[PDB]
């Protein structure tokens, strides 16, 4: 029997005995150490069956899910490469998606899968699975450069291809959803702060290139979404940023001020704050204006592909305020247009 044969009439009886078989296995490592460890020693084989209609997908995702010392223990780079080489082979954003779960385990990053799968992926070698963005004064505009199965390029711009995946063209749609798979995947590489793969990674789609694709309007949300969570996670959560304590408790006699108000509370931190914010005044000012729009229409919560927009916007906005990027004339200006978005109707 053939596994591309597998969906034909003859070999129909086959395809439910090798369900039954995966499910049979699925049943038998369910919160059981021993028995999971024992079909772990089997992943080569039930990934050389993924892709199939067999439920090994599921099989796998179920052996894998919340068990980080199983996941650190039978993931390396034989599997890491296997996942690339079938990527290669369908092109299809599944075998991105099953790489980002690898690199996150229980919402929690894996730093060993996490390297493992950065130094697999961001080698010179395989690069014709990644798409290539770049700037091109055609002010500027973003391009993005791919290789297809048959090692033909293609370049083509993003606005173009946002258009006619609307028009209902399945190659450039499927060409995005691939770029969103790509960029998930580097936002789980890099998330908890991955140095190895935010070195590389920020030369790629800087600062301005994401500030540009989240504020083009004419870009799909879910597109939007996901260069705001890059944004956050590869550029936001760095070394210079540190979480700041709101409340002092130590003060010094001399620095207290006989009278304070308002303005003076935000001048007297306004030095760092001033000069950090340089890079970020762009995200901030972007934030502020979609936070407003949000709040100005009825209904906030309506369409799922712009409310994933506006949790990837909240979120940035958390991490700002978390890392003390705003004054509390600001913060106080804010929490109205945050009530506002989550007022009764």
């Amino acid at each position: 029997v053939r596994l591309e044969e597998l969906s034909d009439q003859k070999n129909a009886p086959y395809q439910h005995m090798f369900r039954l078989c995966y499910r049979v296995l699925r049943h038998s490592q369910e919160d059981y150490r021993k028995n999971q460890e024992h079909i772990a020693k089997q992943f080569g084989m039930m990934q050389s069956q993924i892709g199939y209609d067999i439920l090994a997908e599921d099989t796998i995702t179920a052996l894998l899910h919340n068990n980080r010392k199983l996941l650190e223990k039978h993931i390396t780079k034989t599997e890491v490469e296997t996942f690339v080489s079938l990527v290669r082979k369908n092109r299809e954003p599944r075998f991105l998606d099953y790489l980002s779960d690898l690199c996150v385990s229980n919402h929690i990053a894996i730093p060993v899968t996490q390297e493992l799968i950065c130094k697999c992926v961001l080698d010179p070698k395989n690069s014709d699975i990644l798409i290539r963005t770049e700037l091109r004064p055609v002010e500027e505009e973003v391009w993005l450069t791919w290789t297809d199965k048959n090692n033909e390029h293609h370049e083509k711009s993003v606005r173009q291809l946002a258009q006619e995946a609307r028009a209902g063209n399945a190659h450039d749609e499927n060409v995005l959803s691939y770029y969103r798979y790509q960029l998930k995947l580097f936002a789980r590489m890099c998330l908890d702060r991955q140095y190895l793969a935010i070195d590389e990674i920020s030369q790629q789609l800087g600062v301005d290139l994401i500030f540009l694709c989240m504020a083009d309007e004419m870009l799909p949300f879910d597109l939007r979404a996901s260069f705001c969570h890059l944004m956050l996670h590869v550029h936001v959560d760095r070394d210079p940023q540190e979480l700041v304590t709101p409340v002092k408790f130590a003060r010094l006699w001399t620095e207290i001020p006989t009278a304070i108000t308002i303005k003076d509370y935000d001048s007297n931190l306004n030095a760092s704050r001033d000069d950090k914010k340089n890079k970020f005044a762009n995200t901030m000012e972007f934030v502020e204006d979609y936070l407003n729009n949000v709040v100005s229409e009825a209904v906030p919560f309506a369409n799922e592909e712009k409310n994933k927009l506006t949790f990837e916007v909240v979120s940035l906005a958390h991490n700002l305020i978390y890392f003390g990027f705003y004054s509390f004339s600001e913060l106080l200006r804010l929490t109205r247009t945050l009530l506002g978005i989550i007022d009764c109707v």
